[PDB]
């Protein structure tokens, strides 16, 4: 028992009668939607929430939050919902507290993943160690935004306390690397896949921002100063500082001011550090620094990504240094930016070169005010499913019945919450 059948049938409904100009807006919306819930989410004997990404059998701590994200609308009506959304949260500090380096997790001590390649410290819980920073954003992000949609306060207890520690204490060890225990090789020949210089990574100085190994495409950072992560990194700062202020938790006076202190060093070391400069002459946001004076023009579909930064509610939509960063990156001067003929976007290191990103597609339309922009990029997404009826990770710009990942959960939801935003539900 995941959910109350009766009541997401009826806000569904609900949904399609405010699209009913857009039947093929609603067939998928709801195909993508009741996906999530039936095949992805499961109830453990502890009575944790263990979500799936679709595809690859494992846990994200990011793909569980965007999955389950679109459900705190439904969650106001459904509390058994609601009760599994609190459970997945639960879920994700005791994995936290298991690995606070993990990406990706198994639903039981089982060794199933990539351990054999990989040479880190390791145990079962684990489906591979790549230290995404935006991981550990996630989750907090999650349990802020089920308090503020629905109240729910039974996800703060103490492996929440806990698990906020561990992250507030990694991010602060992490703003100088050079301390840090964590390693990582893989046995590849795909450079993407693991750290230079022995598993350490690559150079860097001292920013005030924090290091991380690996971005929201599990692939690996060219600079070890991914932008968009400490972007998101300082607005879920902003949430542990509000949660344990109001909610009176365990050791929040020391909490409070630990968080505040690393979200002003961080915003300071964005500051000093984050912004370049395009090809017409204007201040815009690196993807990537590394403190010594390399600076990556670019974006990744992957969110957080630049692109996202309203979204995560970093900034304004409407903040002049975004709206320079977003028309470099949607332009050819991002050299992951892509034409065809069925659509425009962007691809990513981690895809086949040609594929875009439903995703970033999404994103692209929660970014904009121009609703006939939104309008636009729904219709595209339905149109370059392939036939299929559900979202891709990335399809050629030539033909969308060329694409990668069959199922995949984090994908679909993304075209959910544009749905949702189109129709102004929020
Ligand atoms: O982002 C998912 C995943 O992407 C890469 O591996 C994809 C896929 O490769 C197969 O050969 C197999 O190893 C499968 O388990 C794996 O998911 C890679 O970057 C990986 O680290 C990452 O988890």
């Amino acid at each position: 028992m995941v959910y109350s059948k009766e009541i997401v049938r009826e806000w569904l409904d609900e949904v399609a009668e405010r699209a009913k100009d857009y039947p093929e807006w609603v067939d998928v919306f709801e195909r993508c939607y009741t996906d999530t819930l039936d095949n992805t989410v499961e109830i453990l004997e502890d009575g944790s929430t263990f979500v799936l990404t679709g595809d690859i059998p494992a846990m994200w701590l990011r793909d569980s939050t965007a999955q389950l994200r679109p459900y705190l609308h439904v969650a106001k009506r459904d509390a058994l919902l609601r009760q599994t959304i609190a459970g997945l949260v639960k879920r994700q500090m005791t994995l936290v507290l298991k690995d606070p380096y993990a990406n990706s997790f198994n639903i039981e001590e089982n060794w199933k993943g990539h351990h054999e390649t990989d040479h880190t410290d390791l145990n079962g819980w684990i489906w591979e160690r790549k230290y995404e920073v935006d991981s550990l954003c996630y989750p907090l992000q999650l349990a802020y935004l089920l308090w503020k949609e629905t109240g729910e306060t039974s996800q703060f207890d103490e492996i929440f306390v806990a698990a906020t520690k561990e992250i507030l204490h990694l991010w602060t060890v992490e703003q100088d690397h050079k301390n840090s225990p964590y390693r990582f090789v893989r046995d590849t020949d795909r450079k993407e896949d693991t750290l230079v210089n022995d598993g350490f990574g690559p150079d860097f100085a001292v920013t005030g921002m924090t290091w991380s190994a690996f971005r929201p495409s599990d692939d690996c950072c060219q600079y070890s100063y991914l932008i968009p992560s400490n972007m998101f990194a300082v607005v879920v700062l902003g949430y542990v500082q509000e949660i344990f202020a109001a909610l009176n938790l365990a050791d929040s006076q020391s909490v409070i001011a630990d968080a505040k202190r690393l979200q002003d060093e961080i915003q300071e070391g964005i500051k000093n550090y984050a912004y370049t400069t395009n090809s017409k002459g204007e201040k815009i946001y690196a993807f990537e620094v590394d403190g010594l004076g390399n600076a990556s023009i670019m974006d990744d579909p992957n969110v957080p990504s630049l692109l996202a930064a309203p979204y995560l509610g970093y900034c304004s939509v409407d903040d002049e240094v975004y709206q320079a960063t977003r028309r470099t990156i949607l332009s050819s001067e991002n050299p992951y930016f892509y034409q065809g003929e069925y659509a425009s976007g962007l691809g990513s290191s981690h895809t086949f070169y040609r594929y875009i990103w439903p995703i970033a597609l999404s994103i692209q339309g929660l970014t904009t005010r121009d609703k006939a922009e939104k309008k636009f990029l729904l219709d595209q997404l339905v149109a370059c499913d392939g036939g299929t009826g559900v979202m891709h990770e990335s399809f050629h710009v030539d033909d969308p019945t060329l694409y990668s990942r069959e199922w995949f959960s984090w994908a679909n939801m993304m075209f959910c919450e544009l749905v949702l935003d189109y129709l102004d539900i929020r």
